[PDB]
């Protein structure tokens, strides 16, 4: 479950949050494939609750009604069509598996579901699965409210309702099987792995028992013996009885310390400065690199939702955001996930975004397609951070330098740093209030290199800044403190 299963030479997965299957399918063939992306994390593909108050919030997709592959992103035909087309061009699909619970216990019974299935939360009735009262932890939970009341109690965090969400009895073989059934449906369709939603709220053993029932990946695209890639969502910033390491047996785990710390550093808050990033990684208290699923922000924290703090950088902070993502993509630590979002009508009430619930761009509830402007940007309020040249070129930078060791690090004691990856790449950052002008050892072979942040290499020339690495591997860098993108990057494939 530790192998990404991505095509030979691809190191990142992008989260196309709330995107529709047909758009992802197209996105794979026209952009993701030729741009070297490894895979796409898709929003939950199973039928969820249609919550009309508020109007179709993004979080309704985290409230299962059944395992029918029918959502606002598309039906089963479209889902299968997407997986096939993406796999045919070397781009993998990773499913966000919401298996810890069904919907909120207070949701009204009826057919307000993305596929019309009937369900009765009050009576614990989900016939489309089917699940009955016998399949939830109502009698196992020992709290007075029946919900999770204290995270200092590892047991209730696992057996009680997460904010009211009906907690599935993952200890029962029947439930474990119904879930395995759903996941094998996805695997057989072509899925390459899963993001396991709310991993902290399930015993590491129940998850395992579920994974033990899964098929090997589709043998038309994946080698024999291939197991689904597994990265469990566990928010652990320390201090809790539950640790991210408790899940290393099932696969990789989300490292929420990564984004929180990088953001505080890049924003230069709490006395942090980029020069401190020289021992970035385990040296900062993070989990082992071979188990970490890193990212700057995710669909949750870019909204402050159960977020890791205000330090989290997002597309709203474009300039600093690109530096954060660039550094992550260049640093060998962990497996990188790039975020891609939609712009919502953010409105504050003093540290309160009352519009953080707003779902994806839509027309009366129907998710809007992703239009592609000529400058390769996206319309209909889709941010598409993964298409920003600075991020897109850094995704390839990670591919190019893959396997090379972190070396040639330099820092000015403040916020001007630079480091390379073996003899295949070198990146430079200036986050100080003055100019960064210096000759640095890049560890790269002599030549003229295109800065892949400012431009691209095309027809034996650069469209942006050019860097000249002399015979001893040294090159001059000059990044103004007021540059729109205060960082430069070059690698073996950007060389003329
Ligand atoms: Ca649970
Ligand atoms: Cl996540």
């Amino acid at each position: 479950q530790y192998s990404s299963n991505t095509q030979q030479g691809r190191t990142s997965i992008v989260h196309l949050f709330e995107w529709r299957w047909v758009d992802i399918a197209l996105e794979c063939e026209r952009y993701l494939a030729p741009k070297g992306f490894g895979g796409v994390q898709v929003s939950p593909p199973n039928e969820n609750v249609a919550i009309h108050n508020p109007f179709r919030p993004w979080w309704e997709r985290y409230q299962p009604v059944s395992y029918k592959l029918c959502t606002r992103s598309g039906n089963e035909d479209e889902f299968r069509n997407m997986v096939t087309r993406c796999n045919n061009v070397g781009v993998r699909i990773y499913v966000d598996a919401v298996i810890n619970h069904m919907c909120g216990n207070a949701v009204s019974a009826g057919t307000s579901s993305t596929c019309g299935s009937y369900f009765n939360p009050g009576s614990r009735d989900f016939p489309a699965v089917p699940y009955s009262g016998w399949d939830f932890n109502d009698g196992k939970c020992k709290t007075g409210s029946g919900d999770i009341e204290n995270y200092n109690d590892a047991t209730q965090v696992r057996d009680c309702r997460l904010s009211g969400l009906l907690d599935l009895a993952l200890g029962k073989d029947y439930v474990r099987s119904k879930i395995a059934e759903y996941m094998n449906h996805l695997i057989d369709i072509g899925v390459a792995g899963f993001r396991i939603d709310a991993s902290k709220h399930m015993w590491p053993g129940d998850i395992k028992a579920i994974l033990d029932k899964l098929h090997n990946l589709n043998s038309n695209w994946f080698p024999e013996g291939s197991k689904p890639f597994i990265y469990q969502e566990v928010i652990d910033l320390g201090g809790e009885p539950i640790k991210s390491s408790d899940y290393f047996g099932n696969g990789r785990v989300t490292e929420f310390k990564y984004g929180a710390k990088l953001g505080t550093v890049i924003r230069k808050w709490n006395g942090e400065k980029m020069s401190y990033l020289k021992n970035w990684g385990e040296g900062w208290g993070f989990m082992p690199s071979d188990r970490a699923l890193v990212f700057v922000d995710n669909h949750d924290n870019q909204r402050g939702h159960g977020a890791g703090g205000a330090s989290i950088l997002t597309f709203w902070d474009a300039r600093l955001y690109k530096m954060a993502v660039g550094f992550m993509l260049a640093h060998p630590y962990g497996f990188t996930r790039v975020m891609s979002s939609y712009r919502w009508p953010r409105y504050f009430e003093n540290g309160k975004d009352v519009n953080d619930w707003v779902g994806p761009p839509n027309d009366n509830g129907v998710t809007k397609e992703v239009t592609i402007n000529p400058d390769t940007t996206c319309g209909n309020d889709w941010v598409c951070e993964h298409r920003w040249r600075q991020i897109r070129n850094m995704v390839n930078f990670r591919n190019v330098v893959d396997g090379q060791p972190f070396t040639n690090w330099y820092d000015n004691g403040s916020n001007q740093v630079a480091f390379g990856r073996g003899n295949r790449g070198f990146i430079v950052f200036n986050n100080d209030d003055w100019t960064f002008s210096l000759t640095l050892q890049t560890g790269l072979p002599a030549g003229t290199y295109c800065d892949v942040i400012s431009g691209d290499k095309i027809n034996g020339n650069c469209t942006g800044i050019k860097i000249y690495v002399s015979d001893d591997g040294k090159a001059h860098f000059s990044i103004s403190n007021s540059a729109e993108d205060p960082f430069i990057a070059i690698h073996a494939e950007s060389k003329l």
